[PDB]
């Protein structure tokens, strides 16, 4: 299949990122570093493993919508169900967020998925949009906490905290919105991008908010306590 | 179908229901006020894509057991999973319960909509009760808990706290248990009760048990710190 | 079935369990000897539960891999998923362990048991290896930090602390690794042992990681604070 190689690719690149992460881990022992360390490397480790599910083709499956048969990736969505929640913990405990913010977050990142995923396997072409909507909303809703509430709290600790904070916003912000726009355009929504495309459209998204956010995050200074 | 508009009905209450809980949220910088604001805006935003996945048929399927084609809704089981636990949480947290005490209950619900859903989906119709029978087990066990050891501990706090628990214990005492009867004579198990009827059924039992609940514990002043 | 016999019996261990662990758990009113208590006693709930969800063929699945029709009891995964962490945090909480050393652990469980579960139900056969593999690499992480992080401050602590970790940590690390094991030359794997025979051979296991697990912990006066 034509995006083989992006899928190939992505789980190299997912592979190396877990292990750059794994050793750069070695020989940390603060309480605080450990936290981030270890939610970082995870999100790599999890993605590693479903871009290789998908490599494989299991996680590959054939949903009918439109009169037709499309492609669809659903191990996306087993892994962005556990590697997004991971990256808001990542940003929340940054800013030295709430108990409450966060299970506001993750239940919001929760539904999320949630909701793409029933999108993305749903087999009335009109359904599938009313599910991005919901999907798309609740997005707009962590965007929001994370641009307004976060960078209020954010702004009130160390110089260190809030500049990687606001870089790691920003860089969420942006290309976190760009997975909806890229599903409704690729062949979950209007099939307007070829799934090659899509995939490496996907493919170059996941490996810049996973390894490139964990890169700038645990290259850091302000992982401490 | 002819419960079409009960879960469309519920649908709409479960919405409005988040809504109103998300802006009355609105201006609330209390630790403690958030964490329960956020439980208790997560149910009915869960809920209202379970039921929304209901109306829309994707939350159905057709469960062989009776030498008879038997429609379930799943859906619920994927909402109960989630729901129901916050829903314990939001009681626990009111109280003072241990880290411990909170552990026991979230595994006992969680138990408890494990084996549900094994038994709704079960094809040997005698064996769904063997499931019905396990499951309403661990709700003897949680509403144990919830009346017993519970109240002991609410009642060695402020006021407001041991009056607002009482009756939320209360509420929730009496309509949960009221499930695993309406599961029993309905299309899960019996057959004796009508889809229709059973939607209706539950589609008040949930509206009450969530908003019902939540409107009640956001309303009083004993989640404040 | 000719395992009915094993799952019936491990059915019945785990249920015993569950009802010795429930019963001798009454009247412990301590916040530390609670938290271990609950956790000891849900992992042979959840046992029980898979355990009958296979005798009654719930659990039960056909794989097809190599040319044939092999039996794959999926349930075991379902089970793992949950116990296996509760097992590991068992162990954290008792030698206290960092926030961080924890997620880390249930990290590294959940993508163990996650690719386990991938591999037993893939399609081509020497896929499965690599999905083995993957999770095989898992475990040696877990079993490392048991061994290697978790000996050292579990020996910085109280005698009784350190002594009964260090018989709960040995009976883990030798028999958690013996499931791969069996796994492999089962009717997952290469298919070696028949499928009454692993089911034995796993029966055996499970009720010692579990029941025999916990009957240690449980019994020892290192739970409280
Ligand atoms: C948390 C917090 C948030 C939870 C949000 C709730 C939404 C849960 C989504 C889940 C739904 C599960 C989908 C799946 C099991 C249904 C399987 O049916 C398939 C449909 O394609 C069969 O086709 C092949
Ligand atoms: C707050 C609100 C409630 C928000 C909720 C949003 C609900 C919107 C539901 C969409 C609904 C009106 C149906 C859209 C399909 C539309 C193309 C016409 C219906 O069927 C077509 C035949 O006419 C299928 O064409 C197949 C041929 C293709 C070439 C497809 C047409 C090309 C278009 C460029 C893609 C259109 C589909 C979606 C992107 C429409 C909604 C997108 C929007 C939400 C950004
Ligand atoms: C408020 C926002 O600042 C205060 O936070 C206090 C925390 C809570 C208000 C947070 C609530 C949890 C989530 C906002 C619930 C997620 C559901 C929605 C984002 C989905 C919107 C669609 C709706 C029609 C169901
Ligand atoms: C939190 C606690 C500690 C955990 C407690 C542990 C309890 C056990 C949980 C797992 C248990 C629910 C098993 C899941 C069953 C799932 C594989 C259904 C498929 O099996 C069916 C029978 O072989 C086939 O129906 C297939 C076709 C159709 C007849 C129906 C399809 C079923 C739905 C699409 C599945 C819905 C599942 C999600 C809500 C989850
Ligand atoms: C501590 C224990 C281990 C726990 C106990 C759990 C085991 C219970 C399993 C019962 C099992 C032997 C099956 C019972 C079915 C029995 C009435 C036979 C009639 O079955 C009918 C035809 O064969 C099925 O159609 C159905 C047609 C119906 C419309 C007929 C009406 C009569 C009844 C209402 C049938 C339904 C049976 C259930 C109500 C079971 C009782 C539940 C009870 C535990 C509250
Ligand atoms: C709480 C009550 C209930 C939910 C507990 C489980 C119900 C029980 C019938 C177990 C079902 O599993 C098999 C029946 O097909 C029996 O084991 C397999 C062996 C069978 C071949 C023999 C079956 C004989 C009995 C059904 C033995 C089970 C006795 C329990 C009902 C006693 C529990 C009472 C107490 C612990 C709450
Ligand atoms: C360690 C983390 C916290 C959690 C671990 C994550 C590992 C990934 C789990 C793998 C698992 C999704 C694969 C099991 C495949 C199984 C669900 C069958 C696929 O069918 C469904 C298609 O509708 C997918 O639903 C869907
Ligand atoms: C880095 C990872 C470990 C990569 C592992 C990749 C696995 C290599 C391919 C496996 C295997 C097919 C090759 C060896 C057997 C060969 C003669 C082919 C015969 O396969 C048979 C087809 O009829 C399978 O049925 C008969 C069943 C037997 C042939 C069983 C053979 C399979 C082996 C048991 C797999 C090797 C186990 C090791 C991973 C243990 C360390
Ligand atoms: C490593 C992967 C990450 C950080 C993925 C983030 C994914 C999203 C923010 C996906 C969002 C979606 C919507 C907002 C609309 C519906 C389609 C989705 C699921 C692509
Ligand atoms: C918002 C939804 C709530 C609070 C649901 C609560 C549901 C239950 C307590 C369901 C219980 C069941 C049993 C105890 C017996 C078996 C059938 C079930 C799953 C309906
Ligand atoms: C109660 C059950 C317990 C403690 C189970 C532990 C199970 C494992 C450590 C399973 C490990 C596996 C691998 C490491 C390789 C692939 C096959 C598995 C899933 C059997």
């Amino acid at each position: 299949r034509p995006e083989w190689i992006w899928l190939a690719l992505g789980t190299a690149l997912m592979g190396l990122g877990t292990l750059y992460f794994l050793v750069k881990g070695m020989g940390v022992s603060d309480p605080d570093a450990k936290k981030f360390y270890a939610i970082t490397t995870l999100v790599p480790a999890i993605a590693f493993t479903m871009y290789l599910s998908m490599l494989l083709g299991y996680g590959l499956t054939m949903v009918p919508f439109g009169g037709e048969q499309n492609p669809i990736y659903w191990a996306r969505y087993a892994d962005w169900l556990f590697t997004t929640p991971l990256l808001l913990l990542d940003l929340a405990l940054l800013v030295d967020a709430d108990q409450g913010t966060i299970l506001a977050l993750v239940g919001a990142d929760g539904i999320m998925i949630g909701t793409g995923l029933v999108g993305a396997l749903t087999k009335v072409y009109s359904y599938r949009f009313v599910w991005w909507a919901i999907s798309t909303a609740a997005m707009l809703y962590i965007l929001y906490v994370l641009f307004f509430g976060f960078t209020s709290k954010a702004e009130s600790m160390r110089p260190e905290v809030a500049s990687t904070f606001k870089v790691l916003r920003n860089v969420t912000v942006v290309l976190w919105s760009a997975y909806p726009v890229v599903w409704l355009i690729g062949s979950e929504g209007a099939g307007i991008v070829p799934l090659n495309i899509e995939t490496l459209l996907f493919m170059v998204l996941d490996v810049s908010t996973k390894v490139g956010f964990g890169l700038i995050l645990l290259r850091s200074r302000a992982i401490f306590g």
